[PDB]
């Protein structure tokens, strides 16, 4: 099987027969209860938009344990600069790993990689559906509700990681249409509670999705569920 | 209770408890029957996206009402470093402002930034759903035709304010499919008629879409509706 | 009439009263047949997106043809600085042109420019609908699977170019439900076998479709159709 560990913000790491990690915003991020040290061994680290909260430290992660990072051509670019590896994809694009499937879904947000003082151009957002060993998995990275997410319900997602923040990503209430539209067999919600400006009812958020039929897991960070 | 004149093109001004201007392309617009002196206090300004038609005369404007601009998170960085005071948002994320709240919609467009001769990344375009006192203003900004329109039909928007010019944005025809998509109870056509090469025929938009069942109220720049 | 080639790749050259190249790679394009010299005398040139597996040889090729460029304002741009002829437009744009009416379309990628070493931003990605003596051809360009393509199912599509080599763009599974949400009378598809990264097993992507009610030619590059 599999463990899936809710690390805070958008973070998200999965350990099967390889290690993964989803958006990687570890050191600066004030809700992450680990350090970058606390990590496992790390083969693929995916990244769904070049936002410093979501790119993270995928350079520096990358580098000690020789992993490759999956993300859009842009984003792969700016890391192959670094001396990053990297498995260049794009939205809507699905490649079969070792692991197991990845697929690039649409998002509607920005992917801008600030660079210093200069914004460098991110190619488009996204977020992943990664199916390992039959099971399912959606991590929508910062997006506001978009008519995309209505392509993932034949998907049968077995668990769906929603922003709820707000404000940068999908309030409570569109987070809740969101979950109708895919209807995931879980959802998790993320991406809140890290700032004031993101601040999020996410006891109501489980009480009006679960009057959906859609189970809410919440994970403080550090908990995780098994698949 | 609020005044909202069409100052032509993209322009718009909302006055109420705050104003508010949107994509203030005043200086340069030779459509426009203000000058930057005639525009009232500017409590905060809405860019949709970074071509020079919309962004405009933000700097200038925020700069000497000590006003804040809400944009994208990468049109926000952009206006920061010239000394501008900004909100940052993206796209479908919402915030309940002192006036009332502001959500970015998602829109099918550009968002580049001119500098220069340098082309900055200005995240993605967007429209805004803003709602004051109860009353819901639609502001489509540039875009192509999108379903993600199909989202604003339970808005039940009283004012949808989309672009008619064709080219850069719909033409009239598909701005009539976008008006039966958000079915609001009113629609102005803008982003029209500044130059030849986005010449549209306002009239037969007008007729056309109240075929579908949709009043139009054709403003002309410097005329307004009450809310 | 108009004779209708398929070079390999996303590239598509349209020979009738004008003549018209998509996605111009011929010089490095190993899949192409044809060299810069082998094209006939090229009228307009199409540009979905700014990578530069499309981009291509717009540069060169305009120059020598004293061909304008189609393309979105911010691609437009970069071209304008190099000395070529542009007619900017964009997402959900359209305009009538001395041979027929170009749109361009939503699509679902990026569009980065690599210029040197720098990403330029090149606006968002595209696809192109033709409309050409009543015939109307659908060049997807780089795309994942979208809902905006049901927007296209009214439009009665004559020939449909969808991409199938997957990672970068729709695999053989997305782009047969593509194909069902578009209609075309006819579809080809496109940007597969070019590397070992995309290839594709293009006979069950005819299989498929063709169980789903839509004709598929596949067309090996050099072959064309007749509108
Ligand atoms: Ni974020
Ligand atoms: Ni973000
Ligand atoms: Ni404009
Ligand atoms: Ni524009
Ligand atoms: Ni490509
Ligand atoms: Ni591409």
């Amino acid at each position: 099987g599999m463990k899936v560990t809710f690390l805070g913000h958008a973070v998200v790491l999965i350990e099967g027969k390889k290690n993964i990690i989803i958006d990687p915003f570890i050191s600066g991020n004030p809700v992450c209860p680990v350090k970058l040290e606390g990590l496992p061994k790390i083969d693929y680290i995916l990244v769904t938009h070049g936002h410093g909260d979501h790119l993270g430290d995928a350079v520096e992660i990358a580098k000690k344990n020789d992993a490759t990072v999956i993300s859009n051509y842009e984003i792969c670019h700016y890391l192959g600069k670094k001396g990053v590896k990297t498995h260049a994809m794009h939205i809507g694009g699905s490649y079969l790993f070792d692991f197991g499937r990845v697929k690039m879904t649409p998002a509607v947000h920005g992917s801008g990689i600030l660079d210093g003082d200069s914004m460098i151009y991110g190619g488009n957002p996204s977020g992943f559906l990664i199916t390992i060993e039959g099971k399912k998995i959606y991590h929508a990275g910062d997006t506001g509700l978009t008519r995309e997410m209505e392509l993932l319900a034949e998907e049968n997602v077995d668990v769906a990681f929603l922003p709820i923040g707000g404000n940068f990503v999908m309030d409570v209430e569109d987070a809740v249409r969101a979950a109708v539209m895919i209807k995931p067999k879980k959802v998790v919600p993320m991406h809140y509670g890290t700032w004031e400006l993101i601040f999020a009812d996410v006891e109501l958020f489980k009480k009006k999705v679960e009057e959906k039929g859609v189970e809410c897991v919440i994970l403080e960070p550090g908990e995780s569920l098994e698949l």
